[PDB]
């Protein structure tokens, strides 16, 4: 009766590049088909714009800002951070004690520390813990043998990444079918540096030319090591993003041979925007590391057959903090004592109205030390009011009227302005936001 | 009457490194011949372990902590700090208002915002400005053309970035022989990623070979494409120094043919430890990045003819402090308002005794964020006191017994270290010590 939960998160994957998004390049039918199946958002949202912070959010529901986690976790040496779980119960323990298998494949990002590594997905609890990170990512290698990945001590010569990622999605599915299970699954793709089989980069090398005319894949991407520039498709984001969409495709295939499809809850995210000169977020302001829409917004498709309405599209704001009340909910269970920062969606997928409950953001880049980038946001409605510390300032946007926040009105509207700074003070207090790293 | 000025400061050369200073595998000969003709320092200390930090000691006279640079200084949009010429009477513009013509060739990293540059070598009052970084150098490029080096327009084919940077240094001498100078000579050698001419390569390849055995050269270093191991001896650090020594030679004998060598200071010196897995610090505890000795201490070798005696070696601790009040009191000046933090050292120099005043430094690691590194320190006499601050805790060495800093006496000896703890907490104060980067 519990549904089975399959939550699959992409990394560093904009909001512009989903078919079902208005992509007309990459090419995601399994995806475009989950969306014609479920429910699509477009203003959903990270909790943070950068990796280890939003993943923080999902497997505690807790703002970052909170945690004490608002940026990536670097290579150990670099941080006394990682996620404690004595700290906290966490998404796959609560999911546990209703009665779920867990199971996770693939990026964790939640501790660097590998020598201990008692921060890592199975000190947090995790039945099963397949392809995690054995060391810091860094660029990664999305071919066996997998450097990042000792774990993965078997594979087929040249194998790729995402493909092996799916397989062990397709197979952790077939071997826990009996029982409810959560499913993380992880992608390691699309995060730099981009790479993908060779069939693959071909394709839409030979769709790149024949729309920006012949020879001009080659011309912007041997030059290009890093297949990297400022034209809006990029083939190897494309070609990884297939894979991404094939592996999605066999899942759903699975679902059904093992007669899951219909009490299996299949979300699909991303954990922050777009790189930029490599990712598309359509429209929208800059992209990862930026609170900017181009930064924190993401893909967000759940589906649930006869529970949620197939190809309905939802306007109202969620974010990452969402999904565990959300799968608890899904689930039978009740918040046991740890505090939760998000809401049940259950109410919004069913057809319900949403409460207009202000979201928060904090990005002090205590590890990248973006000194430009460094801010705090609060969207309430349609207004977003960013607090920016080096150059102090305060921008608002009108999201409804100017998505691409290249329209500041604070000083034009300054009840509006002083409103949303309110919230968002007397939030970094509830919360202890930590100081940004300046002079 | 009043005598020239050449400060040579190499890049992260360790302590270990020069023939005068224990090694049999580098050459050093010309440094060798400047240190039985000049004092030689076998307690000199940079005022920072890492490179923006001590060149801003250098150019300010001022305990780093008080500057607010304690790290080095990132890309631009990585930090909001740079030195200040509205913030500073820099060291070149003390010795203009003593009538001396100022010229620097080489490194600054004091300012890493090349789109304005307020906080270049220029800004900075530098009558002559060679060879300057025109970008953020990081691992750098020492084959012309440079790509860090934009001013370097024009240069022979494959010219090395170390011959270059000394030919503009007899140049500048004998351009401005007629007149008091202070020549800044910023080497970017020893910096990684290593790269020296082929013969010089080959050269401590063969004498590699010749002690541990042939083809052990080629074993241990086209595996090896940053050209580094945990074997003390580097044939590529070698045949960089020996390019350093030669240069060195090449200004001893400009000042000779020129008539100048008399009333010509010489300053050799290095702005932090040795790299690891890259830089030899002897018996010293680690190195680059570190407050322990093999981070701090250099080599530092002070010629005079006449007025300091040859082939001397001194014992009493020293830092790059120390060079700003010794130049201006050489070339007969009084710190004009702004305020230092070192000593004129021109009365040990002439054979006179020490006052074993108390030394500091302060790592917080606000750009490295290298939590275990994270540290204060301070020395007086032969007792040395670090207090870190990941995992908190007090060290304490004896120096003259225990200069690898292996023995640690806090625990047995806790009046010494509560008597140095009250030192460095009141510095602390002093100087407004940046806390560390911690959770
Ligand atoms: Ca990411
Ligand atoms: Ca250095
Ligand atoms: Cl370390
Ligand atoms: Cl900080
Ligand atoms: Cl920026
Ligand atoms: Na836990
Ligand atoms: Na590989
Ligand atoms: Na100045
Ligand atoms: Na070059």
């Amino acid at each position: 009766r519990k549904p089975n939960i399959i939550f699959i998160m992409a990394d560093d994957l904009g909001w512009g590049e989903l078919g079902s998004y208005g992509n007309t390049f990459n090419e995601t039918p399994n995806l475009d088909r989950l969306s014609a199946q479920g429910m699509r958002f477009t203003q959903a949202y990270a909790a943070a714009p950068v990796a280890s912070p939003t993943r923080a959010s999902i497997m505690t529901g807790q703002y970052p800002a909170r945690v004490g986690i608002t940026d990536f976790l670097p290579e150990d040496e670099k941080t006394d951070r990682w996620l404690d779980p004595t700290k906290y119960v966490t998404l796959n323990e609560a999911l546990s004690a209703s009665g779920y298998h867990t199971g996770i494949v693939g990026k964790w990002h939640l501790d660097t520390d590998f020598k201990l590594n008692k921060g890592g997905p199975k000190a947090h609890g995790f039945n099963e813990v397949i392809g995690t990170e054995s060391e810091y990512i860094a660029d990664g290698d999305y071919f066996f043998p997998y450097s990042k990945i000792a774990s993965f001590d078997k594979g087929t010569a040249n194998e790729y990444l995402t493909d092996r990622q799916c397989a062990e999605a397709n197979a952790f599915i077939t071997r826990n079918r009996e029982k409810p299970f959560f499913l993380y699954l992880s992608l390691y793709s699309v995060h730099t540096r981009l790479e993908a089989p060779v069939q693959l980069v071909e394709k839409y090398k030979q769709k790149f030319d024949q729309k920006y005319g012949t020879g001009k894949a080659e011309q912007f991407f041997a030059n290009n090591v890093r297949h990297e520039s400022a034209q809006r498709d990029n083939p190897w984001l494309a070609a990884m993003l297939e894979s991404i969409d094939t592996g999605v495709g066999g899942i759903m295939k699975t679902l059904r041979e093992t007669g899951l499809a219909e009490n299996t809850i299949i979300v699909f995210f991303s954990d922050n925007g777009g790189a930029g000169k490599a990712g598309n977020n359509a429209h929208l302001r800059a992209g990862k590391t930026w609170l900017y829409e181009g930064g924190i917004r993401e893909p967000l498709i759940v589906s649930w057959p006869g529970k949620i309405k197939g190809n309905t599209v939802n306007d109202n704001p969620v974010t990452s903090l969402d999904f565990y009340p959300t799968f608890l909910a899904a689930a039978g269970g009740k918040p046991t004592g740890g505090r939760l920062d998000g809401h049940n969606l259950m109410p919004l997928l069913r057809g319900g109205r949403a409460s207009g409950r202000p979201l928060f953001w904090h990005y002090p880049s205590e590890t990248g030390k973006w000194v430009n980038r460094m801010s705090s946001a609060v969207r309430e409605g349609n207004y977003k009011l960013l607090e920016f510390y080096n150059n102090p300032r305060l921008e608002l946007y009108d999201l409804q009227n100017d998505p691409s926040e290249s329209h500041n009105l604070a000083t034009d509207r300054p009840a509006e302005t002083a409103r949303l700074k309110k919230l968002l003070e007397d939030w970094k207090k509830e919360v202890n936001a930590e100081a940004p790293h300046l002079a």
